[PDB]
């Protein structure tokens, strides 16, 4: 019978990416640290609200040689269990082929009829096994295409090229019988980016097909510089939230308004593939409400990109349960956030009256807990417009104490949406000591003092932004730099004294509290001495 | 072993069409007109000096249906035949699918997957029937493509319509075995037009195919108006002459100059789909001596288009000899021309000297013949730069019986190229009478008096332009109005009072004397009254 295309998508919502698994690059699903798939991850996954699921696969080394390329099947087997476990739980599925795009199809600007032999012989196989599976199955034709070995290398003759894959493909599929002929099929851009360029040039092939069950596909990571924490974008503001509205605006007028669903097919923060931590807590949490509050706004179906750290599959609860309780709340409609998910005290100064902005987002607050004991309005606390304020014999009765660090929470509820949490803690000034090291394992020895690390600036003291992307002196969390709240030490990396030249170099580290300190390394080759502020 | 493409491109020229013959639209290739193809046809075409010839195929009407599509193997045998006979007498050979454009492929923006299959079906079967032949044939994806049943309606969608095509049948060619993986294949614009958009999309088709043997092909049938002699445009002018430079520079810096060679697959006068004799003779060589002289320049190998018009295919003969003189000449280099190919004596008047303006491009006269019998310079004639004068005893000595029409001729000879022919006219100002008739058979009884009518002119007594195309007052030659000589009438055709209103319209025949008549024509319904000048 007749499919909406529209209706279909709009099912899907919201879904989730089984990431790191059938894409990974080895032997088996295994090969990046995640488990064999289990019947429960899907039923778990499911049972969290999950409409759609995406399982993207890497072929490649999984599949015989030229000229048939025939894929294993046992390993496409198991690709079929959890297709069919899916299906199962009710959920809509897209396979694909992932990092296949990098690892060959990349290759097809000098090496045309090698490519398409190869990408035809694959889409002929899966299509021809999943033929007669339920439309729920939907096809996603390559991964984040491209056609040089680097990003951001998009030439004119590039395009050409994706309109030819994902046109072979459709054609592929349409004629291969079974339920094919209006089975989804899901179409990307190339770098599954949002640029009107991009977006225009996927319309074009999709207009083309002249098909009424095409799907648009993007991406998106967030502003680079807040998604991997650079340039001192420790905050979620004014250009991560513009790039959002103008991105999917073109999403939105270039398809969904024209009658193109969309399905963002991976989202999160770039820099999550260090790990979760490189984002401030509360700035992450008003990441994900945002974006998916103009995702909904804009009707475009999202799948969280889950490489193994949210979900924790061994266990099977969320690693994040404030990001995920965020995310559940944001299917549903806007959270109330505020400035920051924090209130600092001086150890040793008398504890005053906090006050902090909150965005309501149409919301109301209903009530504040300290440590989970409802507080008293008025008496406690204040709420005037926008501005609450907690007063201070609360803030003395969680943290008098005066112990560094977390010494309990102030919860503010809401009439709709998620509780947002304020982390109340203690801290002095931080101090580094002195010492002297080698690039490959330098760590300054320093007491945190119960303040968070935000960022880190490094310039010659002579002039110009030192180490590696030296078009900011705010250098990059994680890669460049790390602190080690256990260890009490701050890591200097090796990636970064790879781009420092032998001199003098002033560091500023700059903490959640406010507190700023400097720090000088002097390097002599590969020995790196450190002298603290004095 | 290697192929060079550019050397395999020059070595074709010059061309010839076996015009409306196997691309004829009917059971078989006598649909119009033409006689089956005999052995001796292409070796007289070898022995003219052609060295390829472009073989047009229409298939359908000679094959089975969906879903394979069977060629007539007959059919195909007879195009073989014709095929052979051309590589036996060592020519290039082009094949493609010819008028199946705008019979079926055309559909392919509403119907993509259904002509892809056929389209795929019918090469799959000509490059595997052909796949062993020498690489002397070539093939051709299809003749002047676009996507709407009307010329000049290229919308967006269509660029990417004709990309798969070509795409596709490179896929099928390269990979069917025998010779064709080298096998040069030949790529058109939209519309085999030469805009600089179409010339850009050809470009990048080509580009991405990513294969050295691969020809750019393009159509080309003169400056429109010139081309059907409308509006004015009875001499081949400068906006003939521009277009043709500004034309083929794009072709040359677009294809040429990188390296892809370039085909002209068809050229020749659009107006001649009505007859040769629309063209005035003289205006006609200029255009031909002009058109090929641009194209030697710029290195592309042109193919003309004769669909029975230009060599008599029962005689073995061409049916104009001095415009194949002229083409001929073409070929190796450029020929002397004149404002015209006639001089004009009014009967009853003193002869006087004759003037007329040469165009040497680069030639040297050597000569004067007055009815074959050389001339004495300075006494029967002088060159003063490029100004001949014919001394009036000459023109007296051919022309003093004063009999009307043409009296005989004086040729001019140089040290390169065709010789000139002027025809020597006596004429008597021509007359046109009053009469009554009906608008489907509509003549004017006309006295020529030795007068050769260049074109007409309609407008209403009352404004604006009348008949057919009125941005113009100049009605199209053939087409709205032809002279009958042998009759002794001037036509005004239905196609022309199909397009008049009711009321009275001014008629105008301009003839190459330079005598002008006008005539008065009142339409009432059917009925038609003409009234002579007084
Ligand atoms: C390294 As990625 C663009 O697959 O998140
Ligand atoms: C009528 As034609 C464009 O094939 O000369
Ligand atoms: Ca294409
Ligand atoms: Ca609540
Ligand atoms: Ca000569």
């Amino acid at each position: 019978k007749t499919l909406d295309i529209q209706s279909y998508v709009r099912d899907m919502q919201p879904g989730w990416n089984l990431g790191n698994t059938f894409d990974a690059v080895g032997q088996d699903e295994t090969a990046w640290g995640n488990p064999r798939v289990t019947r429960e991850l899907i039923e778990q996954i499911a049972d969290e609200g999950y409409k759609s699921i995406r399982i993207p696969v890497t072929w490649e080394n999984r599949i015989g040689g030229a000229p048939d390329y025939p894929i294993d099947p046992q390993f496409l087997n198991r690709v079929d269990q959890v297709v069919q476990w899916a299906l199962e739980e009710d959920l809509y599925v897209m396979i694909n082929l992932h990092h296949d795009s990098w690892l060959w199809i990349y290759e097809m600007e000098h090496n045309y009829n090698g490519v398409m032999v190869k990408y035809r012989s694959l889409w002929e196989q899966l299509s021809n096994h999943f033929k007669d599976y339920p439309t729920k199955l939907m096809f996603e034709s390559v991964n984040e295409p491209k056609f040089s070995q680097n990003w951001g290398e998009i030439r004119e003759n590039h395009h050409a090229l994706l309109d030819d894959l994902n046109t072979v493909f459709f054609e592929i599929v349409r004629q291969s019988g079974g339920q094919n002929d209006i089975r989804p099929l899901v179409l990307p851009t190339m770098e599954t980016a949002t640029s009107q360029p991009l977006l225009n040039n996927l319309y074009q092939t999709i207009d083309k097909l002249d098909d009424p069950n095409l799907i648009a596909t993007v991406h998106y990571y967030g502003f680079w510089p807040f998604s991997v924490n650079i340039a001192g974008y420790t905050r979620f503001e004014e250009n991560s939230k513009q790039e959002i509205i103008e991105a999917f605006d073109r999403v939105h007028h270039t398809f969904v308004a024209r009658g193109i669903p969309v399905v963002l097919g991976e989202f999160g923060l770039l820099g999550f593939d260090k790990h979760t931590g490189v984002i401030q807590q509360g700035e992450k949490l008003k990441f994900f409400e945002f974006l998916i509050h103009h995702l909904n706004e804009r009707d475009i179906t999202h799948m969280l990109w889950d490489n193994g750290q949210h979900f924790n599959r061994h266990t099977y609860e969320w690693y994040d349960q404030e990001l995920f309780d965020m995310m559940r709340a944001s299917w549903e409609g806007r959270s109330s956030v505020a400035e920051s998910n924090f209130i600092y005290l001086k150890q040793g100064d008398r504890i005053a009256d906090a006050t902090v902005s909150l965005q309501l987002h149409g919301n109301e607050l209903t009530g504040l807990r300290a440590n989970g004991q409802r507080l008293t309005p008025g008496q406690d606390y204040e709420l005037n417009g926008e501005r609450l304020t907690v007063k201070a014999h609360v803030l003395s009765a969680i943290a008098s104490s005066g112990t560094l660090g977390t010494n309990g929470m102030v919860t503010a509820e809401f009439n709709r949406g998620a509780d947002w949490h304020f982390r109340v803690n203690t801290y002095r000034t931080p101090v580094l000591q002195s010492t002297q090291g080698h690039v490959s394992n330098f760590s300054i020895p320093a007491s945190f003092n119960g303040n968070s690390l935000a960022t880190m600036e490094a310039v010659y003291v002579d002039g110009g932004n030192a180490g590696p992307q030296d078009w900011t002196s705010f250098k990059e969390f994680g890669y460049a730099f790390s602190p080690s709240y256990d260890a009490n030490e701050m890591k200097l990396t090796e990636a970064f004294f790879r781009e420092v030249r032998d001199g003098e170099v002033r560091l500023t580290f700059h903490f959640w509290s406010g507190e700023t300190v400097n720090y000088t390394i002097i390097k002599n080759g590969n020995q790196v001495t450190g002298i603290a502020a004095q």
